[PDB]
């Protein structure tokens, strides 16, 4: 689950382009 900590940070908005 490397996307969980990516969804709580604001996804691609305040995070990073949809990674793997």
């Amino acid at each position: 689950n490397l996307y969980i900590q990516w969804l709580k940070d604001x996804g691609p908005s305040s995070g990073r382009p949809p990674p793997s």
